[PDB]
């Protein structure tokens, strides 16, 4: 192990850079030389491999998003395709690769693994969903978690006293617990999630029972996995009234500066990752499983939501 | 188990308020009445207490500080004088107490449970330290961590290009994982905490040794448990020269409105200790350890340190 890539790929994160930064000075303290991937997996196949020395990430730990860019390569799913990216790398003497993004990004990273024994890949969970098997939690939530705290907190600054609802959506795909973790912080009545069957009677039959009992606004936070704000507003006149604030937060939940926990978060794993190279393991994805950092085959990978927290969350709404 | 008292105490950690919001209204959701004391121990000499219902801790989960307020009550610390606070719960029909504070705040709970077989005494770690056993973290140290971070950013952004040394006091007691936390987090070149034995020569041998070597800022981190900022900017003169921005940053670490990891932490282990006071157990500190919630005994709580992220946190720094 003498020559590292890294890459990110898919839907970006607070803290991909934070990451990046640890791969790159980890590596380089190592006596490893390290190439940045630009543009994703599409850089990959462009060639688009570029030496990356220690001052080529100062000044991004900080950073919102990634400064490697990302790309979705939906044509890197062809062994045909795969070849030639493999090539790229091979003819470089890289016989390492880094990847920070979601499940997905990891895919490739397995094909890789299993295509080319030479090359050693690792999966680094640079996203938001929280959605990563073998880690309690990803490279992203924490700031995602803060962001909706911050942007309900504003659409309640500067709404007038009448409109008493907020039907906010939040960015999990397929998983509840940034809708669970952002509800439960912003005090919402309702927190709608994919794993909880959701009875949308008996939520209106709870605005409606203590709305006209003569509190200050109420607030709906939605999984955009179970369905989208607007659909939720529908299916909520259809009961009672409201036509009040539906907030589609959307993609401002990526940007921004990672917070405190990202940082070291994303710093630790990329560091790990680089152990993990030097130590010859290959094909595992990192994180952080009770408050250890631990390594999971993609295997595992891809062959839990704390009910217990959302019947809390609710418990404490009056 | 009918009724709970509770109390905040010591110096005021980011999501108190937010802790007894989830104790208020778990309780009453399980039937329990509820009291509210004011000014820590000292409210509870003073007979300061008062029923609190589901409305009393609206609009506090986001609050920073405490509502019910805190005070120091050295004369707590004499059997005589505790004797009367015992009475003025017992007189009432509480058989219960929560104490959200620091592991001081933990001592005179203790004591009234071995004092009074009746009252049972549960401790939530409120505090910025993390310097409770039994808990990975406290609650307060995430927003802290964060405050940090902006206080820095903001020192950074309002500097003139000149002044190429930030030598920042974090507040950690004797703790020094704020410390570390954030000086990995705003890319400190130097950490300075308790833990570690401290070679000033060698932390300017490399203040010297990076910014004739043409960088933009360069930030020292300070626990102020190993020293304040001016010995350090006196201890650093004592071989190269720094005149430089030293920023004693203190008590605004301990205002702003709770993180999101703060709220939900505290949360959890208001609704916890609730709980454990409903399963008749006494005298014991809530936490969350390995991803666990867990409950530790008062003993074993007065009967750690990560050197790798330190040494980390050193290998990231050029």
């Amino acid at each position: 192990m003498k020559k590292i890539a890294v890459l990110t790929s898919g839907g970006d994160s607070p803290g991909m850079n934070a990451a990046v930064r640890a791969v790159v000075r980890t590596a380089i303290y190592n006596e490893i030389e390290v190439y940045g991937v630009y543009h994703g997996y599409q850089g990959l196949l462009n060639d688009d491999i570029h030496k990356l020395e220690l001052g080529s990430v100062g000044d991004t730990i900080q950073r919102g998003g990634t400064f490697l860019y990302s790309a979705r390569c939906p044509e890197f799913k062809e062994q045909e395709v795969r070849k030639v990216a493999i090539e790229n790398l091979r003819k470089r003497g890289i016989e390492g690769l880094v990847v920070i993004g979601g499940d997905g990004s990891y895919r490739g990273a397995q094909r890789i693994s299993e295509e080319c024994k030479e090359i050693q890949t690792i999966g680094i969970p640079g996203t938001i969903d929280n959605d990563i098997n073998g880690t309690d939690f990803t490279i992203g939530f924490d700031t995602a978690l803060n962001t909706i705290i911050g942007l309900v907190d504003k659409i309640r600054d500067t709404a007038s006293s009448h409109a008493r609802t907020f039907i906010i959506e939040a960015m999990g795909r397929d998983c509840g617990d940034l809708a669970l973790w952002a509800g439960l912080s912003v005090g919402a009545e309702t927190i709608v999630v994919p794993e909880v069957k959701t009875d949308i009677k008996e939520i209106a039959d709870k605005i409606e029972q203590g709305i006209k009992r003569g509190k200050k606004h109420s607030i709906v936070l939605v999984a955009e996995g179970c369905m989208t704000a607007q659909d939720c507003q529908k299916e909520l006149s259809q009961y009672i009234n409201v036509d009040n604030r539906v907030s589609v937060l959307g993609h401002v939940q990526r940007g921004g500066s990672p917070t405190g926990a990202d940082r070291v978060l994303a710093s630790r794993l990329g560091g790990y990752a680089v152990d993990l190279l030097m130590q010859g393991e290959t094909a595992k994805g990192v994180g952080i499983k009770n408050n250890k950092i631990v390594a999971t085959s993609f295997d595992e990978i891809f062959d839990k939501f704390d009910y217990s927290l959302y019947e809390l969350a609710n418990k404490l709404s009056i």
